[PDB]
């Protein structure tokens, strides 16, 4: 239980960028598990907290997409040892209250802040902190913390993985091809041969047309105000795409014609007022469904009729997997190669540049940033 | 009545919005192809047709309106054989022409007919082939929702109707035509209640009880009432009502009187007022996770629903006409009425003359009655 010196990013502030400092991350107490992080993403959430416009606390250790090594675990923990390879997760599954029992919900009473997730699991179980940095106690991200050479997580926010897992894209398991995949598979319940419609093509989109494919639709339309998007759309298995900014109708009349009626179910996976309109506007009616996966502003209007036509609206939460026993085997998978994950890998790059990251993910220039150390 | 011969009876018009009816005699057109005329025997008027008086409201006029009735075929068209004179009939808004995509479809009970997907109030104005079975004072009238039932005489699409019971009691079956039926099946077909499962209903209105009726028998196994109109709670309770609420003697949202009265909220709400607040309370009480909201009643055109809400967990949908498959639930319904699977007498108000509509829909609008009988 020696405590350990190693870089990380910290975030002292909105507006201001994040920093890398030398911080001393504690030992991990009982029923947590101190990671070694091989290899993190800068996911949209992670850019989010630095806006002032948003909801966070600070300082904060950020990140939340990485897989890596145990490092050490905590007393009473038997279910983990150093060297095992596992994937956190920012959404948890305590397996000891009522929702993780429930077969309806893959939310845990973990859970506290259900207005504001972003700002949730900022402490450990022990309302806590294992990060140090300068003197200062730094806040710990959405329960994971994955900037940093080394973290600490609850033995609720990770699952062990296989041994032969490549760290350097099984990564992606952690956060953005979870989500996308299980919301396609899991929430908005893709059917054989049903048309889908998947509206923003970054990570998220992605793994949701990967989530369409697999399930079976025969047709899946990708859109996008990126064209630079489409080519690696249709490589994981769009069968159309289509860019808001070069069709002089609004890109839902355009699909309901393409289809004659609109899509069986939509998935936005961009979030915006426009894409959420949209994204349920496209769905026939009678049974059409659109499923929230993205979600740039707080609300979504919906017009009465369109409901009281057939048409359903849900959501996804870390693509409504159980995190603990869903994320091995989605890693078995992809070593079966039920999928590929590497053609979401577009950068890799050293740690201490996380803020070119942050650069390229803003600049719409990638997907995923592999980040190692 | 005679066969091929225009008739000659009494119905309401309605000149225009912000107006009353008024009692005109009118000129029924034979049935043409496919369309049978029916004697409406009783007939009630539904929030649907106040709605379509409300100037602020898209409608067309002059027009014939009411849409919830029961009666006996006086005549068909060319080329019509599952119906005959003196069949018992229940006709309905909700057409099933059994042979589309959409009829076929075991995910939603639209038919193809349907051509107005945006003002659905001002579709089936007319009949098949654009034009009007109903005249008064050399002028033609609108027909409304392909029912058109405040008129001793009417015009339907054989799509718009089915063959009921002959022991029906046409002057309570009538409730089938509508209120009942989408309350009833809102609960049962599109929120899909499910035994020992929580339940909210807003609205206590003829939908909103048989709402409540049909969570009942789905098997919940606490059903919550909520309605400013303090007044609807007695039936409300009798039907099946395990808690009451109204939001005017409450110090919190009632949402949050739900949320916590249940614990985390409901399994699943249905909205039979259809109000900005109703609306919003209704997807709020719902529990994260699987929390469930059906839309059944709807006196705005939108509702603002929180992004966070919809990512944990509480999904939305809606009812058309209980999601009942028109032609063949109807008559279904029918019989379990006759076997006492449930009770629309409890449904029933007021009993009045048809000549005092004007007097039955004040009654509405002051909500001093759930349903007012009609008959000529
Ligand atoms: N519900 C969950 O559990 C969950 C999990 C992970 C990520 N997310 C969220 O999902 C979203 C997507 O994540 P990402 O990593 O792919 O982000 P990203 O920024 O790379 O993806 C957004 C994509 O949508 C496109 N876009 C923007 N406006 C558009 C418009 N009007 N029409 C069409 N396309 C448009 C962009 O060009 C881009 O390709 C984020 O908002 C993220 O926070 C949610
Ligand atoms: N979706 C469909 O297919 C369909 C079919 C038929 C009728 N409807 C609609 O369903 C609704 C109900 O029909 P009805 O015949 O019972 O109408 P109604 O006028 O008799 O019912 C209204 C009821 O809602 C209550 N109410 C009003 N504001 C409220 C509030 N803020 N909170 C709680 N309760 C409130 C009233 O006090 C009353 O009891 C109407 O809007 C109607 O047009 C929909
Ligand atoms: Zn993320
Ligand atoms: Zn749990
Ligand atoms: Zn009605
Ligand atoms: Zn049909």
């Amino acid at each position: 239980g020696k405590v350990i010196k190693c870089k990380a990013a910290i975030a002292w502030k909105t507006g201001s960028p994040l920093c890398i400092e030398e911080i001393e991350v504690s030992p991990p107490k009982a029923c947590e598990v101190r990671i070694q992080v091989i290899a993190t993403c800068v996911c949209h959430t992670d850019i989010n907290a630095t806006d002032p416009k948003k909801k966070a606390l600070f300082p904060v250790v950020l990140g939340h997409e990485c897989a890596g090594i145990v490092e050490s675990v905590g007393p009473g923990v038997t279910n983990f040892k150093p060297g095992d390879k596992v994937i956190p997760f920012f959404a948890p599954q305590c397996k000891r209250c009522k929702l993780c029992l429930s077969p309806l919900t893959n939310l845990c009473g973990k859970l506290r802040n259900f207005k504001y997730p972003t700002i949730d699991q900022e402490l450990m179980e022990d309302r806590t902190s294992r990060f140090t940095c300068k003197g200062r106690s730094i806040y710990h991200f959405m329960g994971v913390s994955s900037f940093s050479q080394y973290t600490v997580v609850s033995e609720a926010n990770l699952a062990r993985v296989d041994d032969e897992a490549n760290l350097e894209r099984v990564c992606l398991i952690g956060c953005g091809f979870s989500s996308g995949y299980g919301a396609a598979i899991n929430t908005a319940k893709v059917t054989p041969g049903s048309t889908c419609a998947v509206f923003g093509l970054g990570c998220v989109g992605l793994s949701a047309i990967i989530g369409c494919k697999i399930a079976g639709a025969s047709r899946i339309i990708a859109i996008d105000i990126n064209g630079e998007k489409f080519p690696k759309a249709k490589a994981l298995g769009a069968t159309d795409c289509l860019n808001p900014r070069e069709l002089d109708k609004p890109v839902q009349d355009v699909i309901t014609e393409l289809t004659a009626g609109g899509v069986d179910y939509s998935l936005d996976c961009a979030g915006t007022a426009q894409t959420l309109k949209a994204a349920v506007d496209c769905t026939v009616l009678g049974w059409g469904s659109c499923t929230v996966v993205g979600a740039k502003v707080d609300e979504m209007t919906i017009p009465t009729v369109d409901v009281i036509l057939g048409r359903s609206i849900n959501g996804t939460f870390f693509g409504g997997w159980k995190s603990v026993d869903s994320v091995p085997n989605l890693v078995s998978d992809y070593k079966n190669k039920k999928f590929d994950l590497d053609l979401l890998v577009t950068h890799a790059l050293p740690f201490e540049s996380i803020n070119d990251a942050i650069d390229l993910m803003k600049e719409g220039k990638s997907i995923r940033t592999i980040l190692t150390f």
